[PDB]
């Protein structure tokens, strides 16, 4: 079987090396669309464990309310709640 | 290391079982609400490897309002949705 802590967690590990590729490397194609579209089919913006990530991916508008939820409902919280059903 | 495409394969394999489970399994509530998540979250219904379940899953609700047979048969399946997630389509 596939386990849901471990699916969850290695897709948030996933998206935490997007989204320091996303902001380390500028000007390319992959990290900054892997993100966006993260972003958008989970309607959240950056993680609480990754704040100046999150700060680099607001200032370059990789995100889509969403402010008001920025780290209440932050991508990680997201990722477990699409394994959970909530 | 992260590895695309072996977390592909596993969240495809997931969604599969909880499928499985979902119209199987009539207290399967987790499974039932799994399966939901990724088809409103994700825009689909059903997957390319369980295509002769489609119909008991519409039949089970298992759908977003709107779902129907032949709407359904306009749209990508979940595992092209989970594809285009990880590829950042
Ligand atoms: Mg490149
Ligand atoms: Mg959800
Ligand atoms: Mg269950
Ligand atoms: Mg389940
Ligand atoms: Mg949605």
């Amino acid at each position: 079987f596939v386990n849901k802590d471990q699916i969850a967690k290695d897709v948030k590990q996933f998206y935490d090396q997007a989204l320091q590729q996303a902001v380390v490397d500028d000007d390319a194609n992959n990290a900054k669309a892997v993100v966006k579209t993260f972003h958008e089919t989970l309607d959240c913006c950056g993680s609480s464990t990754l704040t100046a990530l999150t700060t680099s991916v607001l200032k370059n508008n990789l995100c889509p309310n969403i402010i008001s939820n920025l780290f209440k409902e932050d991508c990680h919280q997201k990722i477990d709640d699409l394994f959970s059903g909530k």
